[PDB]
């Protein structure tokens, strides 16, 4: 059953050359799953471990790919839960210590211990992946594993992102970027969470795309010379609570400012050495929360994929091979990514 | 009773010369009581009113002062709920529409109508001040009003502030700027609050005021080369909830720093032209927030001035004449304020 | 323009006999509204009032109706924000103090001296009827007044109520009796608010109804020998926040045990001498709250309304005329009323 | 090291005989720590367990005792995060399967395949237990153990609970039964964390431990005929949040009517058959809440046990004999139990 070898995507050096090549398969740890990566999605995420854009060093050599969605060939002797031949997902946050006090409060992300799949841990860019389980995503028997992939780190993350902002349902909500891996389906959560969502975003095709999935006013910041004074006449005062999926620090620096008073302003992209330089007397006047979000927890994890499972949302996805994977993050190096790309393991 | 005039510290021009000059007597519109300002606080609001700091524009000539208390020894036809005789306060926020959807939703400082006592309305640094009926406090019979005037601008502020952190008894909360006018009073309520205080300022004679009014771990910033990690040491891995009451760009932007993943970074002081540059990395990856925190609401107001009532809270108060007032700047510019300063009107 | 007499729906004794008679114009106070009452929907509220079913003592004679919807035709001297001809609503909580501790924490309903249209002041069963101008509804020009009226005080309440169950999107509510005049307006709003709406009602033509208007799964409590038994089913687990809209002391009993572990049961309806006697056990056990929910506030009334203006919500209504009132509560006294019923008062 | 046999109290029927006995050693389990139970409190819940009051049927034979405190003599094989050596508690749940919806909430004794120390597993009446390493408590190295015991179960609890009641400082929360087990933790944290603490209790030296631990006013249940006069003339309107950690169907069904409108009733205690019945109307009326509080999970034990080791808190414990555990049952079924009592395990 479980080969000897596999095929990967691997690069020895942060900005070097991705190699497509053949790597030993990973003998899953005590309690750690192996999981037949069959699909896994190409988040940002991976391109910037690759640029090695963050302060935090990768492990090298490196597989990246956080967002596997795979069968579990293969399983510890501790794991608790889990059956051979189960569908499964290796997210972003492979694991956690579940002992200190973020693990406890639900924090899982924010742990000193984590494991993060595809930058400290050997990622889903390769056939056969090993997660943890009792962190791994427990995608529900007969999905599609390709339309399941990006809701495992770009769905969780998003919906994680809305249910920070403390909006209520009727509230404006502005994706500022919502034609990529995460705006299009942070329009697709805020649809269907009960919001009013804008979208802020631009370049070929990205309307359509906007407008497809169900996105109520859309401002392209490459055609609107003045974007506040657009999303301020659209959402009558200013979005009750902004998204930052973008990549961009000038969308971040001015996403401080079209938001309501007693708004808030989620960050989820983390640009490559970016500060968000909000104004203090504009921000204390108007109270506006400025709140990170960062990969949902479990909890944040099964109520993103039971909204998936609803079919309420849904990642418009490429699935191409991973040999075409470099391509990819030249293609989203260029901005170029409209939805979201997935590679198929087998190719 | 009412008199034809009164003595007061106007000034007609930003960052001009202040006049303990003598102005007229306030008559009190259709729903504001007319108060005689028996004492009022000096906060640092006034001094930036003063210079013009902030992108606002004052009305001129301008009275200012808004933590005025006084009694009503009159009252507007419409007034509802006042007695003449009775305690009342000028806060800052003097009213409000009550109409539109920021106070309905209780937030009626960030309310586009809002008239400041001090910066668009006559101050309380005059002997008769007027002051709408439904936004003033109500200031319990028996009360020392020298003592209770730092509480209405200063105690309602930072108490609103500390319930915008979102922290729980026995979290760390970091008074940055914890011995002026605001950073005393935020120490003694979040003392009363049950969280564990840490306080940061420097200075000659802070820490004894610290030490004195209930702080637990004080941190000079002039003295500690790192703050950032004194903090994370003292509070062993950082504070749970920073308030930024200092008047120091360079202390926000530390501020944004040592405060633990899944903290709260209230931004409580505005200085002249600041601006928070927190870094995008690390607060998405720590889930921290940046609150802003704006003046106190109807109801912050009686629990601030509750908490107050029962002893718990007691600023520090200098109880100088009104004439004295310039030179408060001059001593407040150079930041060798401690505690707060309280004027007298009646000298 | 503004007439002498008009007529009315009124009613001298606790269920004694309604009388459609000739009534004085009531004059406006000091800050009342005098609105000409175009339509006035009919709650199970007046039926209560005409009963005597609460402890409360009702003001006799009284002339009920607390769902008014019609057009400014005067104002007292001192209101505020308001013009003559515009479209305004009395609703059930007619007007507050808006100075004890429950006003300024938005919860206006809770006041002790809270004027209740229709139960302590002449309410909108009368052609024209005065309320108070801080708490009236700020009914959008263009809409049908007929539509709105049930918004009024059947559609704020169970918006109140929804958002005091504490429900996440995607989260099972169960709307006990999701059929009648609240039960509709629930269903409703809980699926524009994301929630998964689960119905419990019975009756003629009550599936019909709750099937049209966006339902989920509909559970008959005349056809179903086991209720809890077919929640826990559907719900998997059991809802995760119960609505009580009915008006049986049964259903509010059996609705604490299908409600899931930290559950959320909101009572919406008050029966006559109804009590809910949930078992102390499997309410500790199983974190389970009851919540009471009693009408919205003025930030309530505005979101409920603005769920309406967006052409979420549309209340079922059969418009009749005022003459036909007494007949209205025998056809709700048997219990035989689907949707809502609205009266004119022209006729 | 480990021996062979132990002590044990261990009763083989419902409401039998209690036997002090000689029991074989607890062989820990692959993820269950062998603690050296030093010291144990007994809880109310254990007498629930020895006279069957509850549904749920206890395992048979069973020793009971939810709140061990010892060293850790011996630890299975995949234990992750301790020593041996080193302090832990045994608190009422043991365990939890860690991946159903409910232990992904932090929610984790409300789980359906929660093990319950003392109730579904052997409890800590016994020299050695064994209790799960990623449920049990991290009690600090240098504690007292017998101090620390009263605070593994009835301290936890009374954290949550007044963790639940949504309560802000300056609150008045009545303790109902706040000289007991529960009721004087209960006062202690409810003063820590800043509320304003009533109490109602009754007997002989139940006000004297009241007043030391530190409550502000008490109200005695035997002395008072009219109980909600007196909480409502003290709180002035009522309490703005009740514990009822007594065990009396009277005192939970008087606890609904002395709480503040937008109040909250958490019920703690669990009386055997009890059930609170709440008037309708006036739950609606006053939008109540009564929540219920279950043991905390593992956020809440770290916190309480903070609060413990800050010495804020202290329960006041006899510290008596194994053997001398079936008297306490009867000095608490007739209710002069003062405080927590304590077992030594060693005699
Ligand atoms: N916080 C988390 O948990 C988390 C998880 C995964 C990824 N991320 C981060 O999210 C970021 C975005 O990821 P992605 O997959 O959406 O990337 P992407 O490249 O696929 O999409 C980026 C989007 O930003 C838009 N954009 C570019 N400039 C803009 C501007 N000035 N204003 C508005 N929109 C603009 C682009 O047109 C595109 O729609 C990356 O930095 C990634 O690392 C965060
Ligand atoms: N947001 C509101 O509602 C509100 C209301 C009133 C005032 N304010 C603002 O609060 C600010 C402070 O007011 P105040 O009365 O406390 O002023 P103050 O001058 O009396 O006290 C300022 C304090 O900051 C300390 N400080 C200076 N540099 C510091 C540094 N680098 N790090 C840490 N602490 C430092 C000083 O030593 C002093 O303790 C002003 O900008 C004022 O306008 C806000
Ligand atoms: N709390 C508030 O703010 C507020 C405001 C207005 C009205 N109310 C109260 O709401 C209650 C209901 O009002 P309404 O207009 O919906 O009344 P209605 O008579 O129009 O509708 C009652 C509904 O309950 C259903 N029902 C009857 N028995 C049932 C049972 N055993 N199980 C489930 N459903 C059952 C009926 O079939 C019907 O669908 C009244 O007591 C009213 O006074 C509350
Ligand atoms: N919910 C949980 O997580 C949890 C955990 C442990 C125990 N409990 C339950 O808590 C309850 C109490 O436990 P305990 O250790 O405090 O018991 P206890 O017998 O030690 O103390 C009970 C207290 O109730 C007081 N009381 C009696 N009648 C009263 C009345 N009418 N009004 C007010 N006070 C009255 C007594 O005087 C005493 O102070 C038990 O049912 C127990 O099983 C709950
Ligand atoms: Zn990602
Ligand atoms: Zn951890
Ligand atoms: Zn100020
Ligand atoms: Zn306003
Ligand atoms: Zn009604
Ligand atoms: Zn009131
Ligand atoms: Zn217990
Ligand atoms: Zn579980």
């Amino acid at each position: 059953s479980i080969p000897e070898t596999q095929k990967g995507v691997i690069f020895y050096e942060s900005h070097g050359k991705l190699e497509y090549k053949d790597i030993p398969v990973p003998k899953p740890k005590a309690n750690e799953l192996l999981i037949n990566v069959k699909y896994s999605g190409v988040c940002h995420t991976d391109l910037h471990a690759w640029h090695g854009d963050w302060p935090l060093p990768t492990k090298l050599p490196l597989v990246g790919g956080h967002e596997g969605a795979g069968v579990v060939v293969g399983m510890g002797e501790n794991v608790k839960g889990w059956k051979i031949g189960d569908y499964a997902g290796i997210k972003w946050l492979n694991g956690s210590c579940m002992a200190c006090e973020y693990c406890e409060l639900g924090n899982e992300s924010n742990c000193p211990h984590a494991d993060l799949s595809g930058y400290t841990h050997d990622g889903s860019f390769q056939e056969y992946a090993t997660a943890d389980a009792v962190q791994a995503a427990h995608i529900p028997q007969g999905t599609d594993l390709a339309e399941v992939a990006p809701v495992l780190c770009a769905g969780i993350t998003v919906y994680k992102a809305l249910k920070s902002a403390n909006l209520m349902a009727g509230h404006w909500v502005a994706i500022s970027g919502a034609a990529g891996g995460l705006g299009s389906l942070a329009v697709q959560y805020a649809k269907a969470m009960g919001y009013r969502v804008l979208g802020i975003d631009g370049g070929e095709g990205k309307e359509e795309l906007f407008r497809s999935i169900g996105g109520e006013v859309f401002i392209d910041f490459t055609k609107e010379k003045d974007i506040v004074g657009a999303v301020l006449k659209a959402t009558d005062g200013g979005a009750h609570g902004v998204i930052n999926v973008s990549v961009s620090e000038a969308a971040i620096e001015a996403s401080t400012r079209y938001v309501r008073a007693n708004g808030t302003t989620v960050l989820v992209g983390m640009p490559a050495g970016a500060k968000c330089c909000s104004d203090v007397f504009n921000q204390v006047v108007k109270s506006i929360s400025i709140v990170g979000s960062y990969v949902g927890n479990r909890a944040d994890t099964r109520e993103a994929l039971d909204f998936f499972a609803r079919g309420l949302v849904k990642s418009p996805i490429k699935v191409v091979g991973l040999s075409t994977l470099p391509e990819i993050y030249e293609k989203m190096e260029k901005g170029q990514i409209v939805g979201r790309y997935v590679v198929d393991t087998s190719k």
